[PDB]
């Protein structure tokens, strides 16, 4: 329900319904934390690549038969990743489908994927963090036409609002994206989880606010073996390696 | 000064000042504040359309006309609407009258309509929520850009922008607005509303506080006729047929 | 060490370590707070352009040179200047010298000039408030992979970003920045100042407080010379004279 593989440093997560077009259940989403809170608390995992088995990514709710409690464990689980998450998008992401995808730090699609809330078409809101990270990602304006009216859009389109940072041949999407998350896997771990706090809290704090946290996770990324290493590698003309600590 | 007329579920909302440009005064925000409140609370309103009589859409506040807290007003209830909002921009918006424009969830322009934020020209800062709406729906830097130059924006460069979100042709305006608004007061009007509740409130909220209202009005949006019907409807390849509760 | 010069109301400065590619040290930090603060201070300064001598604007902290508290300073006084600010990059900006940069009001870039966050390839995260401008600028989307690959973006797709206003030729890049910045110190200096507070607290204020501000603030830009001769000037069709009181 959802395949592990390991490779480089990097944790390859695959939805696996693909027959039902990789639609969410309780159980899938019950694996799928489980999953993500292996990977974070694997110290040898310094990358996740989040994707789909067969067409699609994922269709969101199995409209086939508490869950929202499921879902938020998720949320929390994916944004609080102290790790870099690619997502490649190799088919439809719809509602809930749609959120997981975009949790992703790097995110690719193939040409030929696709993108709907849904949620609106069966009397839902959005749910699993759209309503937070859509008007973020592509601004306010393009976010209440995702939502309100629900398009299918498609890959290009996606990749013009800012939905994906990349779009790539079907056949190519997974050669592409492990080969971002293995250079993300080289990279410094500590400075991608500690960027990705001030990104996940930037809007509402104040300017003042800003200012401390950066102050203080400065501090920790300073004291970081990668950080010491990071300004050897600057000084002499050479490229660092990172370890993640 | 505000006409009103109803078609199918729809409240269709008209500024008349037409020979002054629809400039905005005391007597014209008392009157736009009664409609809204009386759309509000209408339950055969599944949707409104916002719209301009004569040349423009608006050319903001009356310069030939305490009373920030009558604007202040007339936004609660613009922007508290319980239902989906579509604006109709059929020529000049400006000043206040761009701020009105923006408010719309679904957002028309004719193609020689045009955008211009007025206010630095007079001495003055945005109102009547342009300085919250306007940075979220483009992003800072453009916001930046349009307040403090106060260029005005064509109908096209206000589509590339997402200030708007159609643009027609002047004389096709109105009918393709009204249809658009007609086929949102067919749609799940609870969805709708608390959809924009999220979207109202998303820049200040942490993710686990999202996540937590999100959970609130998904759950209410749960126990609605219309998810019902939209699930069921799913489940019976046909579509839906919603009524709003 | 900072190059100070005043003309026609407006104050620029100029970073003046260009050997070292105006690398940031606590001396430059201490100089440029200084006049800063008294280009905030002088009544007759209506405008200020920041700019870089030689090839770069600023490769950002000299890395040959808690500290924290330093460019926090700077930024507080970057970030609360009652006067429009114009920045002209007139080379690459990195690490803390992109977030200098991106605290112009209107931003200017040479052709041939450059940007990257660079905190990542040392092992840090983004400071000086890079963090709080980058995502509002440019979108949570282009945010992540600015910050977390650290890619060389070129003038023109900075502007395409939304980095920068405008790219003008390395040769002229002073001439359009000081022409555009002498034109804001014409302007209404006091609907600017608090046009800037209005944007700077936006994003983590709920409707009903951003509405409350705008009032307040609104009725302090009301009662400056400046609206009255704002208003007086659309009256009797001719341009405004501002004075910035
Ligand atoms: C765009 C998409 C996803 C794909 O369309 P196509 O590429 O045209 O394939 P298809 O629809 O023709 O059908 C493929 C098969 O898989 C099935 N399927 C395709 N989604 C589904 C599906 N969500 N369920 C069951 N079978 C499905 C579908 O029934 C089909 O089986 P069958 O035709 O053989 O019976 C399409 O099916 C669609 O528009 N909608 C279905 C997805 C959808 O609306 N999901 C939203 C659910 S709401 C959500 O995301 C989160 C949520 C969270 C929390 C709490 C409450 C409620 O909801
Ligand atoms: C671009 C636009 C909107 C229209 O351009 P044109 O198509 O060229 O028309 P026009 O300028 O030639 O004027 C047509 C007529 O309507 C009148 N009009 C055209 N705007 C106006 C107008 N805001 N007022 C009166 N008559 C107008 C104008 O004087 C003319 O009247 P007349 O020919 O009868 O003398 C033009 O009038 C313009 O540049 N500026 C007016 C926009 C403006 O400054 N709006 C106010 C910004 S501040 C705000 O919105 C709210 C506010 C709220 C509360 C508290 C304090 C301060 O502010
Ligand atoms: C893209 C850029 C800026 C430009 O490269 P090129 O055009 O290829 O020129 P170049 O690298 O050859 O530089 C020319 C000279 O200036 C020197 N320089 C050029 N930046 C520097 C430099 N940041 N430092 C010393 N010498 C430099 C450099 O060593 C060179 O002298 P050399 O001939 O002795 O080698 C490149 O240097 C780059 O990718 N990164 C350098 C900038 C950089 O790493 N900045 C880190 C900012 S960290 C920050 O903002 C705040 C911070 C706050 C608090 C506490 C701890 C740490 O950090």
């Amino acid at each position: 329900m959802i395949l592990k593989e390991r490779q480089d440093g990097v944790l390859v997560l695959t939805l696996n319904r693909p027959e039902k077009l990789n639609a969410i259940t309780g159980e899938l989403l019950d694996a799928l934390y489980a999953a993500l809170k292996e990977g974070e608390e694997d110290r040898e995992v310094r990358a996740l690549l989040l994707t789909g088995a067969g067409r699609a990514f994922s269709a969101g709710q199995d409209l086939t038969e508490a869950h929202l409690r499921r879902y938020n464990r998720v949320v929390e689980a994916l944004s609080g990743l102290e790790k870099p998450l690619v997502v490649a998008v190799n088919g439809v992401a719809a509602g809930a489908g749609m959120s997981l995808a975009l949790w992703g730090d790097l995110r690719l699609a193939a040409v030929g994927a696709s993108f709907t809330t849904a949620f609106v078409r069966i009397g839902l809101v959005p749910n699993s963090g759209l309503s937070f990270l859509l008007p973020r990602l592509v601004g306010l304006a393009k976010a209440q036409e995702l939502l309100l009216l629900s398009p299918r859009l498609s890959a290009e389109e996606a990749l013009a609002l800012g939905l994906v940072h990349r779009v790539v041949p079907a056949e190519k999407l997974m050669e592409e994206a492990l080969s971002l998350a293995k250079e993300l896997a080289q990279g410094p771990t500590r400075a991608y989880a500690l960027t990705k706090k001030l990104l996940l809290e930037t809007y509402r704090l104040s300017l003042t606010e800003a200012l401390a946290l950066e102050a203080v996770l400065q501090g920790q990324a300073g004291q970081t073996q990668d950080h010491e290493e990071g300004v050897r590698a600057f000084r002499e003309k050479r490229p660092p390696r990172f370890q993640g600590r």
